[PDB]
């Protein structure tokens, strides 16, 4: 009982009829955005070191060396729990011209390393401010849209309420990312960020970016045993723009970097009928944290039985956990009038470590799938979604298929078997958190 209950009211007005986006006519445009999300830049990177260590992160100076050297931490990283030096992410983003030009660029948190136990304030700014330069420096006139993960402060999920005031606040942080963020957001956006750390803005004609701080929904913030109910307001500033985006007819897409389903409870589920609410205003909606390929369905409040919406949860840019390094982008409905803003399809490029790694080897990023191909989805709607994951508890091989993407082409080696493939189906369609009844037909 450690967490209250709390409820958010919506405003007066009538929901409106549901009315689920169109297809695109024949030929329409289509926009590229780019997603980058926990990138884990770990500056203590030293290739050779014991990538299996006892500490909770490896591949370091102070992780020693293995006594075989074959077996010591490769030169772009590492299939451990390890993150990732600066070689490769700048690789990244230097091998983005295949992955076509972009018109956004979405960006979801989890800059620093898992050094926790050694980190400092100074350290973490190091870390917003040189990563944030070399992504501009790459991108150049392409705006970057980026939101708050849990690892920007320290200590870590530590992100106190606004009325937490003077220097134990993380005013240090925000204030940072302000400056950092200035060329690519507007004044009013930089006003919000400096507060909570969460904004909104419109990046095109007809579509409104609202980029959410999800560290006030974690079960890891320490801070919100005081008060968890709405910290800084941000779910009722949600309800006022999406409301104001109803009356002007616009799209909305949100961002951030825990998924709504590893929130609290009364923060998932206050979420929860907001979305559904507001089911015809949201065009899309992004998040990232897990670091592995998912997604979830977001199904009507009442009765949980038409899906509604999908939320696409990138995979990681970093190894940890023993994974290839990765990156998102999403194929959108173009920049024109008529323009339903939703998702038509995604791609997901990976770096194959262990060609990269090899001796004469060179990093060459290659796109791992493209979801409506590999899937045969008609389209990327929610229940297109919907139809693929009870299709996924029938047969095997496309279960294996997904499993296989999930971890970004490198799995595990024990195998994947009916406990846990239900326990991976029911995540997807677990949107809300504590929520049984979302995998009644699993
Ligand atoms: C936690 O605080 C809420 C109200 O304030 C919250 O914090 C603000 C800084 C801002 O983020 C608001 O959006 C938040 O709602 C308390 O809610 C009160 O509840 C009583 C009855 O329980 C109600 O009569 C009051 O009107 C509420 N206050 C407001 C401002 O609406 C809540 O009680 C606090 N939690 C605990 C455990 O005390
Ligand atoms: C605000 O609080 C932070 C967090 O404790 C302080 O940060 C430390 O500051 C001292 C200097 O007084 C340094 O020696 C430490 O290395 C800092 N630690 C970290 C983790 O950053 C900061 O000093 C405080 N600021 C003021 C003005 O009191
Ligand atoms: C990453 O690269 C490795 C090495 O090229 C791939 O592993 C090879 O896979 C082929 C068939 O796919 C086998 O015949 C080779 O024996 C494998 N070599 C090694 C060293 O294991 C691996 O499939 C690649 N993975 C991805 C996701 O591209
Ligand atoms: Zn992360
Ligand atoms: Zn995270």
């Amino acid at each position: 009982d450690i967490f209250s209950t709390w409820n958010i009211s919506l405003p007066s007005v009538p929901k409106p009829p549901p009315k689920p986006p169109s297809p695109p006519a024949p030929g329409a445009p289509v926009s590229r955005v780019l997603f980058l999300t926990d990138l884990h830049w770990d500056h203590e990177y030293l290739e050779g070191t014991d990538p299996y260590c006892a500490d909770p992160l490896c591949c370091r100076r102070g992780s020693g060396w293995p006594p075989n050297s074959q077996k010591g931490a490769g030169f772009w990283g590492e299939y451990s729990k390890c993150d990732l030096p600066l070689r490769t992410l700048e690789s990244l983003l230097k091998g983005l011209g295949p992955a076509g030009p972009f018109e956004m660029v979405y960006w979801t948190g989890d800059i620093p390393a898992h050094d926790v136990w050694q980190q400092s304030r100074q350290d973490q700014l190091r870390a917003l401010t040189t990563i944030t330069d070399l992504v501009r420096k790459f991108l150049g006139p392409v705006p970057v849209y980026p939101a708050v993960g849990n690892h920007e402060s320290t200590p870590v999920n530590g992100f106190p309420p606004p009325f937490i005031k003077g220097n134990q606040s993380s005013q240090w942080l925000y204030e940072a990312m302000a400056k950092a963020w200035e060329p690519w957001l507007p004044a009013d956006a930089l006003h919000t960020l400096r507060i909570g750390g969460f904004y909104a803005l419109t990046p095109r004609p007809g579509l409104r970016l609202i980029s959410l701080n999800m560290n006030f929904c974690s079960r890891e913030n320490f801070w919100l045993l005081i008060n968890s109910t709405d910290p800084a307001g941000q779910l009722q500033w949600l309800v006022e723009e999406l409301q104001a985006a109803e009356n002007r007819g616009d799209k909305v897409h949100i961002i951030g970097h825990i998924p709504p389903g590893h929130c609290l409870k009364s923060w998932s589920w206050n979420y929860y009928k907001i979305i559904a609410r507001y089911e015809n205003t949201l065009a899309g909606q992004f998040f990232g944290h897990t670091h592995v390929d998912e997604f979830e369905i977001f199904y009507d409040e009442e009765t949980l039985s038409r899906p509604l919406a999908v939320a696409f949860l990138a995979p990681s840019a970093t190894t940890f956990i023993n994974l290839n390094p990765g990156y998102r982008v999403y194929q959108i409905d173009g920049n024109y009038p008529g323009s339903s803003h939703v998702v038509l399809d995604h791609e997901t490029y990976i770096l194959n470590l262990t060609q990269a790694n090899a001796a004469g080897g060179t990093p060459s990023w290659k796109r791992l799938y493209r979801a409506r191909e590999t899937y045969g989805l008609p389209d990327a709607m929610p229940a297109s979604w919907h139809n693929l994951v009870y299709r996924m508890r029938d047969d095997e091989q496309l279960f294996q298929t997904f499993w296989f993407l999930y971890h970004k082409g490198h799995p595990p080696s024990e195998p994947c078997g009916t406990p846990c493939r239900l326990a991976t189906l029911c995540a997807q369609l677990s949107a809300r958190a504590d929520s049984p009844a979302l995998c009644r037909h699993l």
